[PDB]
């Protein structure tokens, strides 16, 4: 193997350099692994298959054009050329390598499709049909959309895109489970918090933050529980960008936001389902937990887990590191059945007030077929009635002392309709031990004199029973 000649692959520092500042790329590519027979659909505003770098990994079966309901996801040109950035985002995944042309996809030797479906109205249906298309053919879905992010706004998917999610880890990729990267969204200035996105919250996407090239949580960045890990993406205007294809078959080095973080994670993800095509949803998730690098990651809340893991709720796990996804991919045994244990904790509703605490020792199903002593996911499923919601912040601590934030403070968010059943989502206390004292905090940061009512606390745990290593 040599590495790539294009153009503005010097310029690719988050796969080009030799700082240690990068994704470890390289080291995947000589392995052998650069995305052969593996296929990505972007979910955004279309794709130019035209373009010089990524018409030769074009796939048809990996596009649509849900917007105007025909095959064909040609991006609308406009003056503004808003709708370039599903090109952009394309060729983060799949731009074709060692042709003169701009840079290189992170799997470059993968198939590449879009969906146009961002440019025009955005209804359940219209995300349905996205996050559903041809499932036995796609094996990898990139988004980053969702709610506003104004840090106001509490939604997530409605019914027929929680179906699709469904179907597609049930039945896609012949029951092995579609693979839904995820962006954790752009409301870092609005000081927004992302388990209000119930997309990104979802256990059903990978989900994916950024860090600048100085390693630093951009100003776009949000903090939540439910993040998976980050790769690389702009930051401030000293810090370099990605560099990628764009509209009207040109070279941007300008693409930005966690948006351009999603596609990289997706193309890693390619090269790791090169390298073991059996691998389910749940297994992806698994591999990037335990390969995924906090070095030189800048952050504040950094804290070691349960099982020996640090994690940050700026970045999860940390930076993904592709050598290392590959090389464990290789010999990784299917993870046992996913088992789902349900904890339905208050026996009577509990006044908010200044703060509540809400203590439970669990037992985590022992005797019963859903027992589980490995932890994958957790969610506690609230219900309650506040005044000022954006006044709350809500800590989750698991019986091995990890403090989760499910919520922060949302200064923006004056909305008096609290939370109807919301299963905020942890990954913090992945492979733990959930028996025994969990704790849930709930507490008013501000002054003024607010109130409310918790009705409903459901702890819902996911994971096995089996196949635990050391804590590390
Ligand atoms: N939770 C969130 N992720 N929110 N995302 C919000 C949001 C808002 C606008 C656009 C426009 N895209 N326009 C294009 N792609 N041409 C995309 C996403
Ligand atoms: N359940 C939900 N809240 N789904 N939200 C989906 C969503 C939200 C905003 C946009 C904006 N697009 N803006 C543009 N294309 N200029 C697209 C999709
Ligand atoms: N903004 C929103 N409207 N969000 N709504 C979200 C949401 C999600 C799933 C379902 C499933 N319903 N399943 C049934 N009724 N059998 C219903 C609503
Ligand atoms: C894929 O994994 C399943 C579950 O462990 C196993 O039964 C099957 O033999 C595997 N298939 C291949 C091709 O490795
Ligand atoms: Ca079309
Ligand atoms: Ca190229
Ligand atoms: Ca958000
Ligand atoms: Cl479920
Ligand atoms: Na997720
Ligand atoms: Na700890
Ligand atoms: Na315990």
């Amino acid at each position: 193997y040599q590495e790539p000649t294009d153009p503005k692959f010097p310029q690719q520092w988050y796969l080009s350099g030799v700082t240690q500042r990068d994704l470890n790329v390289k080291a995947a590519w000589a392995q052998g692994y650069t995305g052969h027979g593996i296929v990505v659909s972007i979910l955004d505003d279309g794709i130019e298959k035209n373009h010089p770098d990524l018409a030769g990994n074009y796939d048809p079966g990996a596009s649509f054009d849900v917007n105007d309901q025909d095959p064909d996801p040609q991006p609308r040109y406009t003056q503004m050329n808003d709708n370039r950035h599903g090109t952009r985002c394309a060729g983060e995944v799949a731009a074709v390598a060692n042709n003169g042309v701009c840079g290189v996809g992170v799997a470059y030797n993968a198939r590449i499709g879009g969906v146009r479906m961002l440019d025009g109205e955005v209804t359940d249906a219209v995300e349905a049909r996205s996050l559903g298309l041809n499932p036995n053919h796609i094996h990898i879905y990139s988004a980053s959309w969702g709610p506003e992010d104004d840090g106001k706004t509490v939604d997530g998917p409605a019914r027929l895109a929680e179906e699709a999610f469904f179907r597609g880890v049930s039945q896609g990729r012949g029951g092995l489970g579609s693979i839904f990267v995820w962006a954790s969204g752009n409301g870092g200035r609005e000081h927004d918090s992302c388990n209000c996105d119930g997309y990104t919250n979802s256990i059903y996407t990978l989900s994916i933050s950024s860090a600048t090239q100085f390693g630093n949580v951009p100003w776009y960045s949000e903090a939540c529980s439910s993040t998976l890990a980050t790769t690389y993406s702009s930051g401030n205007q000293n810090e370099k960008q990605i560099v990628t294809t764009d509209l009207r078959q040109k070279c941007t080095e300008s693409h930005t936001g966690t948006s351009a973080s999603a596609p990289l994670a997706a193309g890693i993800i390619a090269l790791t389902l090169e390298a073991n095509k059996n691998l389910t949803w749940r297994d992806m998730q698994h591999l990037v937990v335990q390969t995924s690098k906090p070095a030189h990651l800048n952050a504040n809340d950094w804290a070691t887990n349960g099982v020996g893991r640090k994690v940050s709720h700026s970045y999860g796990y940390g930076l993904l590191d592709a050598g290392a996804m590959v090389a464990l991919a290789q010999n990784w045994t299917t993870v046992a059945p996913q088992r789902k244990c349900i904890i339905d904790i208050l026996t009577e509703p509990k006044d908010i007030g200044k703060r509540l605490e809400v203590r439970k020792t669990v037992t985590a199903c022992l005797g019963e077929p859903n027992h589980i002593t490995r932890l994958e996911h957790a969610q506690a499923r609230l219900t309650l009635s506040y005044n000022r919601r954006g006044d709350l912040a809500i800590h989750l601590v698991s019986p091995m002392g990890t403090r989760s934030t499910l919520l922060a403070a949302r200064p923006h968010d004056y909305s008096a309709d609290g939370f109807n059943d919301w299963a905020f989502m942890t990954t913090h206390s992945w492979d733990e031990d959930p028996s025994g004292e969990w704790v849930l905090e709930i507490e008013n940061t501000s002054e003024a004199n607010n109130y409310g009512t918790l009705t409903k606390f459901t702890l819902v745990l996911y994971g096995t029973a089996s196949g635990s290593l050391v804590p590390r």
